[PDB]
């Protein structure tokens, strides 16, 4: 319960740290720059794009390091502790 | 048995979701966004194509967090329960 | 020890499926065609390419869903029994 | 804790090794090379470039088999015994 909240917390903050990067070193808008932080964490990657300044680049790294890490911990939980007994009470005759 | 069907069919409405979605909000071919839809969650991601609208965006953002974790759940069991004991039952003299 | 042999052998026909299914329906060249089903089955994914024949992106669903159980289970085990007592044998004072 | 440093080694010197390589085989800046060598170990995947010498394309498959085993290594950990204490510590009342 207040394991979910945490690792929560945690991903909005580290969301925001690189929505506030890219839309400010590489010139991405908001939204966009929210898309490319959610789709290099969670290892999905973006087609149309990557970092175009070598800071853009160097702070990538760093923060696929940083965040590979707990980002899919809040989607293993956000499933094992949520997703599934929500699942489970559904079939029960 | 019974786990491997329901991790199924949730599988099927999740991919069935995101292919009336991008089929209708980023005009994509049906089987173009059930594609997408595939690659997004199994995060090997897509080279040719990132949604276009804003819409698209967000969608995809909530799209692979409730995602990501029963995807690859069908993907650990379809070998776990399914994949394996079918080449096990190969390699018996 | 015959655990790394056989998801070895079940990795090369999974990827030799692969590459004559897309040197063939898709058009590429062998090396090609081997580098797509590596980065696809990997999850890394390509950049340059993606399925351009409504059979070769039917192909690559089922391909994904077939093939990344077994594949990281090669890169797991590729490590645990193999990568990692060779790495403890260099640390030994 | 000198589990994180080894770990840590291996990935640093697994890092080099496909820096040199890309910068030399396949032409990227150093900065590049790296950014590629990264992204395609945590298979994030870049969305911009892929390999154009078939030489580099065999050196990427041979690389990724070696490297998304002790790559995501460093990734739990990195978290578990490092980053988890650390949050841990700023929960306490
Ligand atoms: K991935
Ligand atoms: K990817
Ligand atoms: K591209």
């Amino acid at each position: 319960d207040k394991e979910f909240q945490v690792l929560f917390v945690l991903t909005i903050l580290t969301l925001i740290s690189g929505t506030i990067f890219y839309s400010t070193v590489e010139g991405l808008r908001p939204i966009d720059a929210l898309y490319f932080s959610v789709v290099t964490l969670t290892t999905v990657g973006d087609g149309d794009f990557s970092p175009q300044t070598d800071f853009g680049k160097i702070f990538t790294i760093l923060y696929i390091f940083i965040g590979i890490g707990l980002v899919f911990g809040f989607i293993h939980k956000l499933a094992v502790n949520v997703q599934l007994p929500s699942i489970l009470s559904n079939l029960v005759p």
